[PDB]
């Protein structure tokens, strides 16, 4: 539905309008029912466009709080105008014009009449739910179907991260010492992250999760330094255990996308394992039989992922 609504939306004419939109394909009686059960993604189309007249007259005809409506959609927002900024600024002509969109929308909702009163207060209040949503958004250029429109690559979203640990009032160079400061948000973005994979069914929508969980997992791995805001146990135990379960289900037949998922949760089955080790000795001594027993069956398989396993099972007894 995001990709039929910005491709609806880019034909730019006056007989094309949201209100034009093809509703009867939905199960939607009227307009109402498709605004009512849509306004999460219609929104933030309109908000990024402009179209603030059309959103507020989508607001007074659906007899909602407008106020409330806005608010419930920051992070879709978010992830529009935020990440254009930290990703070499007017570097080229064509790329240009989205950072010079994205600032002037910035600049107007920041005034008193908007939310820019309480935007700030917003932004900390709940920054799990903006955090899944950029990393959602992960997509690395192989042969696969094209994700939501509104996609980065792992640069630009570890770019976006900088920026706002830049922005932080504070000042702080990485984003997970904020992040820190609640540690059940990190139980917030795995959920979020889970929900997404086990709702959708589709090979390659799952592939792409797993990459986005790859990212957020190996870069919840770069700061093992300072700790995990004292959530660190139960952060490993849930990484290992839904890698663990990913593992244990999975097709007879082995496609060139679904090796390339096996091969991925592997490896970072193996990277995680081998960065709590080195960091702590006695975390692998509740979970290490569990790890091995799903392992063993794994070897009876094709070699590549054979090697892999092979691999793990020596670091974690051999070395």
């Amino acid at each position: 539905l995001d990709y039929l609504v910005l491709e609806w939306l880019n034909l730019q004419d006056t007989e094309y309008n949201l209100s034009s939109f093809p509703f009867i394909l939905l199960n939607y009686t009227n307009i109402e029912d498709f605004y009512r059960s849509c306004y999460k993604v219609l929104i933030p189309h309109l908000v990024i466009r402009s179209h603030f007249d059309e959103v507020k007259s989508i607001a007074n005809q659906i007899q909602e709080d407008w106020k409330s409506l806005l608010t419930d959609c920051f992070p879709k927002i978010l992830v529009n105008i935020l990440p254009y900024f930290a990703y070499e600024g007017t570097r080229d002509s064509g790329m240009a014009q989205q950072r010079e969109t994205a600032t002037k929308v910035y600049d107007m909702l920041k005034s008193e009449n908007l939310l820019g009163k309480q935007i700030d207060h917003l932004f900390i209040s709940n920054l799990p739910e903006i955090v899944v949503e950029l990393l959602m958004t992960l997509h690395e250029p192989d042969l696969d179907p094209a994700p939501n429109p509104p996609h980065f690559p792992s640069h630009v979203i570890k770019a976006t991260f900088a920026y706002i640990s830049n922005c932080h009032k504070t000042k702080l160079k990485s984003i997970l010492e904020i992040l820190s400061k609640s540690p059940d948000s990190y139980q917030k973005i795995l959920l979020a992250i889970c929900e997404q994979a086990a709702e959708t069914n589709n090979v390659y929508k799952k592939h792409r999760i797993l990459k986005i969980y790859h990212l957020f997992v190996s870069l919840l791995l770069k700061d093992i330094k300072s700790g995990l805001g004292g959530a660190w146990a139960f952060v490993l135990r849930d990484v290992i255990y839904t890698l663990i379960h990913y593992i244990n289900q999975r097709p007879s037949c082995i496609m060139d996308v679904s090796l390339r998922s096996f091969s991925l949760c592997c490896d970072l089955l193996s990277q995680v394992c081998q960065t709590a080790v080195t960091y702590c000795k006695d975390a692998l001594e509740n979970h290490l039989h569990v790890i091995v027993g799903t392992l063993i069956p794994l070897v009876y398989e094709q070699v590549e992922v054979q090697k892999q396993v092979l691999d793990l099972l020596k670091y974690l007894v051999i070395d």
